[PDB]
């Protein structure tokens, strides 16, 4: 799986590589530095929102484990050799990205529902639609980007079957959003119409990631690449669970939870 990525074309200077390398870890720190914030905060959510917080902790460690996995599987595949980082073994690749999206995502949309409010039929009822767009997403993405290496044309059209579920993915949540905003309380109206508009941006990074290997095929778009996933990756799960984070704790006091009012206070 691993000779399926570009990542086994090229050698790479001791700067791409420990660039890269660098990347990884640091995503590790930042998501586990985040962890501990969501972990404490938690206790200043009321019990209706607090699952919220608690699906944030578990997108930080779901993350960190694979970022910090992709680091250790970037050093032991290459080797210093002749002044630049060869390919030894076949252990690193970009696969491990799309499992934890299967795991992440359903995290990710589930905390977004929490906050609006849903309940009953209609959380169970718009947590399936949404998940299995959002797999059959991941998926598709993941049988196109198996072909990035040999056949770039069957990257388009995986790519393109993976952005119909994406587009439909995204008018359910935007419609449930502006539909369902005026029930919630302390001005988290307005919130989380940015929090929708912050998502549109952090998510379309990652098909643009998917497509670096179609228009930069050399060690550079696979620097490239990672940056894309870096950025996205702080902002889909981090910021985006700290704005999830700030809402379930907004609400929370204009409910009348002494723990939150006492914590903005
Ligand atoms: C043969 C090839 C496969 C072709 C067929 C698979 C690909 C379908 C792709 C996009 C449409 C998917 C949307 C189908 C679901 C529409 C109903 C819906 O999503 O509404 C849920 C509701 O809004 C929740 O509250
Ligand atoms: C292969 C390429 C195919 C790509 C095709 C491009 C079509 C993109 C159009 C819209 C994006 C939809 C994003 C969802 C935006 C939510 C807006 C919404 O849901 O409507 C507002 C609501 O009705 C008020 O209550
Ligand atoms: C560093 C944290 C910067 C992000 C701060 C995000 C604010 C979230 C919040 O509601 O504040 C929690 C407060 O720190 C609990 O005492
Ligand atoms: C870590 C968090 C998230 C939300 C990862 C999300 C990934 C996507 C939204 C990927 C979308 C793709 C599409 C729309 C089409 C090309 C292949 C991709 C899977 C990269
Ligand atoms: C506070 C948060 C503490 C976070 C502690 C972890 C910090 C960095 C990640 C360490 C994982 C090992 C990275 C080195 C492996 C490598 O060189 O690829
Ligand atoms: C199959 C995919 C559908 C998954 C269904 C998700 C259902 C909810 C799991 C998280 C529990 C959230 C309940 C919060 C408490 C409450 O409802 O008041
Ligand atoms: C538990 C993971 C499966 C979830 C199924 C729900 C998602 C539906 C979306 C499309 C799934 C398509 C599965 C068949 C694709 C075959 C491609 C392949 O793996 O070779
Ligand atoms: C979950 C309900 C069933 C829908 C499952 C979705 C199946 C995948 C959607 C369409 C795939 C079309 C693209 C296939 C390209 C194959 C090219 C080739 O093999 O030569
Ligand atoms: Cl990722």
């Amino acid at each position: 799986n691993s000779m399926k990525n570009i990542e086994s074309l090229f050698d790479y200077s001791a700067g791409q590589f420990e660039f890269i390398d660098h990347l990884l870890t640091m995503g590790v720190g930042v998501h586990f530095a985040a962890l501990i914030f969501f972990l404490v905060v938690s206790q200043f959510v009321a019990p209706k929102y607090r699952i919220a917080t608690a699906l944030s902790c578990i997108v930080m460690v779901s993350a960190g484990l694979i970022l910090n996995s992709q680091a250790v599987m970037w050093t032991d595949a290459y080797a210093y050799v002749d002044g630049s980082y060869q390919l030894q073994d076949l252990t690193f690749s970009n696969g491990y990205r799309y499992v934890n999206w299967m795991a992440t995502i359903p995290c990710l949309l589930l905390q977004l529902l929490i906050v609006l409010n849903l309940k009953g039929k209609e959380l169970f009822s718009t947590a399936t639609w949404l998940i299995l767009a959002a797999w059959g997403m991941i998926i598709t993405g993941y049988v196109g980007q198996l072909y990035e290496v040999d056949d770039i044309a069957q990257l388009m059209i995986w790519g393109a079957v993976s952005t119909a579920f994406f587009v439909v993915m995204n008018w359910i949540v935007g419609t449930k959003i502006f539909k369902n905003r005026a029930t919630m309380l302390g001005g988290t109206d307005s919130t989380i119409t940015k929090v929708f508009w912050l998502m549109m941006f952090a998510w379309t990074l990652y098909p643009i990631a998917y497509l670096v290997p179609a228009f930069m095929n050399n060690a550079d778009g696979v620097v490239l690449r990672q940056l894309l996933f870096t950025i996205a990756d702080i902002s889909s799960k981090v910021i985006y669970g700290l704005m999830i984070t700030y809402i379930a704790i907004q609400q929370s006091a204009a409910a009348g939870y002494v723990p939150a009012q006492q914590a903005l206070g």
